[PDB]
DNA sequence: GCGACATAAAAAC
DNA sequence: AGTTTTTATGTCGC
């Protein structure tokens, strides 16, 4: 009925079927990881403008809401929330080093502004996007909105046991025991030792943040979740990690930029999951229905 | 099948 | 120790 893998770091991931198991909205059985995520490909690469050398960059996503493993399959629910956590390092960088240097995108040299990590959800069988919508904690007495952009600088991802603790903290105190995992405050480094090209001082604002939280996730909620055949859909969620860059034939969005101007988030590498089960409101989904 | 509102149970304080 | 918050899901109306 319930069935339990060690995490990482000692936490446990307990997978059950909401359809013979109905369990409590905050119970901590709602919590674990999710389906691991493979690299699509690189894309842009980046090297530091003096040395020449090359940027290694890799993402590190884990989902920690949402999703369970249930016969072979990764599940989860059109109505329920799910969270997916990224950061990206820098193996030949360290990032005090990193803030001071400067960087170009290899086309022929765009100057990085800053790094940033967006998500997107797709159809797995033929790559058609799939729109995603974030609620706050209030749900539907606060605002929707689609995931963002999130600029970031490299950090180790978070253990598990961290993103749970830290989902809906509101007390100062608590607050600024995981400001430092969360955050770098640029306005309180030494701006003395900082080059006007740094990239530090490129980031669009002040509060940087050192990983990127989706929290509370749905897919759309128009989404068909079965095939006209009555198979189910495969969907896959996608972490990309890119350079944003000042416009002034590669793969990029389009980005609302920090002066108004239209910038360009410039793909630099892509991860997804394997194949994705969603199911529907359908009463034969849940527990009650038996 | 979906937008809207109701219930309810453990976390957070 | 009690109150408020958060989020899975139950239910109503179209």
């Amino acid at each position: 009925v319930i069935l339990t893998q060690l995490n990482e770091d000692g936490t446990t991931s307990n997978y059950f079927d909401k359809r013979k198991l109905k369990i409590a909205p905050r119970s901590t059985l709602q919590f674990k990881v999710g389906p691991p995520f493979e690299l699509v490909r690189d894309y842009c690469p980046v090297v530091e403008s003096h040395t020449g050398r090359t940027l290694d960059l890799r993402i590190i996503p884990r989902i920690d809401r949402g999703f369970d493993h249930i016969d072979e399959e990764w599940v989860g629910y059109k109505r329920n929330y799910f969270t997916l956590v990224s950061t990206f390092e820098t193996a030949n960088c360290d990032l005090d080093t990193f803030l001071k240097s400067s960087f170009d995108l290899l086309v022929g040299r765009l100057r990085v502004q800053y790094f940033a990590i967006k998500i997107k959800a797709k159809n797995d069988d033929d790559d058609t996007e799939i729109n995603l919508v974030q609620h706050t904690a209030k749900r539907d007495k606060g605002p929707q909105f689609c995931p963002s952009v999130c600029p970031l600088v490299p950090s180790p991802l978070p253990k598990h046991q961290t993103i749970r603790e830290a989902s809906n903290v509101r007390n100062i105190t608590k607050m600024k025991k995981y400001d430092s995992t969360f955050y770098l405050h640029r306005d309180h480094v030494n701006y003395e030792e900082y080059g006007v090209d740094s990239l530090l001082f490129s980031y669009p604002e002040d509060s940087i943040q050192k990983v990127a939280r989706y929290e509370r996730v749905q897919f759309a909620s128009s989404i068909s979740v079965k095939k006209p055949s009555q198979q189910n859909k495969h969907f896959s969620l996608h972490v990309i990690l890119g350079a944003v860059v000042d416009p002034d034939g590669i793969p990029y969005d389009e980005l609302a930029l920090k002066n108004g101007s239209k910038g360009m988030f410039v793909y630099l590498q892509e991860m997804k999951t394997p194949p994705l089960i969603i199911r529907g409101r359908s009463p034969s989904n849940y527990a009650s229905s038996q």
